[PDB]
């Protein structure tokens, strides 16, 4: 059909030994068995912190998506092509980001950020490169998360940080030599806010398109990704905090040129799940504080 499907969600799949009560378990179930995730080319998965929370959401998303990479920076082995970048085995957690895909994954490389910021720093955070074979087709998928705005970051701004993150991003797009004829996209939460943004030309947001070289998508949907107003995980950590758009899927301008690209924002809702917090009960209809963005990509 001349149609790829790529699905970005930030999964709020936290490891189970810093933040025990957040429902991991459970919301690997859901998220499998949810109808949102169904019916895609390929998903990009951030936040999947959580050893067992995360090997059970990959082996329930097995069955639609059986050809998948391992989680970024949880290690460096065979599972991998190639680790590239500042990779280290002692640094306390892994990058959280997997790509699941119902064809084939040609070749796997992760790399992983030189520069960090504040709890970040802790982190393997980069992204997951794979090319993938649709019919005869090859296309070439980045999934990442970038540095969140953190007050411990110091006088290292995390905006600058995220300026050298995209700036990574795009010297290994440029040094991959990827023919100008296949599509090279870009996806992830790259904790950089649309809202009040798009219409100054100097603000982060219009600077992403510009260091990453990237065109601007169509947007359809919700008005934000990460959304205290709408969302119960969000409004139960931050409830007076603004809406954001934060979530991006996003083509190369130097490879090959989609007719259209659109991004939609879902806001599936879950089934009632509950957890015990602080002595009090607390009930959630959300598979995650972020919702999920579905790109519709016409090659
Ligand atoms: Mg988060």
């Amino acid at each position: 059909n001349d149609t790829l499907k790529v699905m970005t969600h930030n999964v709020y799949m936290l490891s189970t030994n810093l933040y025990p009560n957040w429902g991991q378990t459970e919301r690997a179930d859901l998220i499998g068995a949810a109808d949102y995730i169904k019916n895609q080319d390929v998903v990009i998965l951030n936040e999947v912190f959580d050893a067992s929370a995360s090997d059970r959401l990959l082996g329930n998303l097995k069955k639609e998506y059986p050809n998948q990479t391992a989680v970024l920076g949880r290690s460096s082995g065979s599972e991998w092509d190639k680790t590239l970048g500042n990779y280290s085995s002692s640094t306390p957690e892994d990058g959280g980001v997997a790509i699941v895909s119902k064809w084939p994954i040609a070749e796997k490389i992760q790399y992983v950020f030189a520069k960090g910021c504040g709890p970040d720093n802790l982190s393997n955070k980069g992204f997951v490169y794979t090319k993938i074979k649709k019919n005869d087709r090859f296309v070439h998928v980045i999934g990442t998360h970038l540095q969140a705005e953190d007050s411990m970051c110091g006088k290292t701004s995390p905006a600058s940080v995220r300026t050298n993150q995209l700036k990574e991003i795009q010297d290994f797009i440029k040094n991959k030599n990827i023919p100008n004829n296949e599509y090279v996209l870009i996806g992830g939460d790259m904790n950089v806010n649309k809202i009040n943004a798009e219409n100054n030309n100097d603000s982060e947001y219009a600077s992403m398109f510009k260091t990453l070289n990237a065109s601007v998508p169509s947007y359809t949907g919700h008005t934000a990704t990460w959304d205290a107003t709408t969302n119960s995980i969000a409004k139960y950590n931050f409830p007076d905090s603004p809406a954001e758009y934060l979530d991006y899927i996003i083509a190369s301008k130097d490879h090959a040129n989609p007719s259209y690209i659109e991004n939609k924002v879902l806001q599936p809702k879950s089934p009632q799940w509950t957890v015990t917090s602080w002595f009090q009960k607390y009930t959630y209809n959300d598979y995650s504080d972020h919702y999920p963005v579905e790109a519709t990509i016409s090659m």
